[PDB]
């Protein structure tokens, strides 16, 4: 099974990934995890981060250019992902393709039915061949650029409501990981 944990910066995704990992292992399931972006490994990722800090000229001024970089990072891990899916009962990704759809649409003031979110699916899933996750879990919290972070949180909820890329669950800060694992497990 392939699961992506999503949410805005500060939501506490990593804590949820660890909680869930423990829950799955307590249920007798092997688990592997991977986090995106792969800063320090993927040059496309590193350039994107650097661009967010003002390097690389006008790069960060293009939503679609930034999206393309994070897509190339994930696409570089496509075989690692498929490997882990063969080797483990459950694979948990701390961010995945929906991160690109939510941040891109939020930046363009589009909704989850808009052009950027559709483009992300065509490029990452169809073109670059990334596997669709069995489940996408949105961690939605009251609080972790604030206006943008809040709008991204909302677009994320819209992706969950529409079933963008597959089935989702929306969870809060105090979700019971034992219960959540039983829900996610086939
Ligand atoms: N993974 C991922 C991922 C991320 C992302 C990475 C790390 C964190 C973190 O460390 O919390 C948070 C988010 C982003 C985008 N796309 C992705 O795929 C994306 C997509 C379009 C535009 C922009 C943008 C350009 N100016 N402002 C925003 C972005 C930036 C954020
Ligand atoms: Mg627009």
């Amino acid at each position: 099974m392939l699961i992506a944990i999503e949410g805005v910066d500060g939501a506490g995704k990593r804590t949820l990934v660890e909680k869930l990992s423990g829950a799955f292992r307590a249920a007798g399931r092997s688990v592997a995890t991977l986090a995106f972006p792969r800063y320090g490994q993927s040059v496309a990722a590193d350039i994107a981060a650097e661009a967010l800090h003002g390097e690389h000229g006008d790069l960060a001024s293009s939503v679609y250019a930034m999206a393309t970089l994070f897509a190339l990072d994930r696409a570089g891990a496509v075989h690692t992902i498929q490997g882990l899916c063969r080797g483990y009962d459950v694979v948990i990704l701390d961010r995945y393709v929906a991160s690109n759809a939510a941040y891109s649409a939020a930046r363009l003031h589009e909704n989850a039915a808009g052009k950027a979110a559709a483009w992300v699916q065509r490029i990452e899933f169809a073109r670059l061949g990334l596997p669709k996750p069995d489940w996408q879990v949105l961690l939605a919290v009251s609080a972790e650029d604030a206006e943008l972070q809040q709008r991204t949180g909302a677009v994320y909820a819209e992706l969950a409501a529409q079933g963008w890329g597959g089935r989702w669950l929306v969870v809060g800060a105090d979700v019971d990981p034992g219960r959540l694992a039983a829900t996610l497990a086939p």
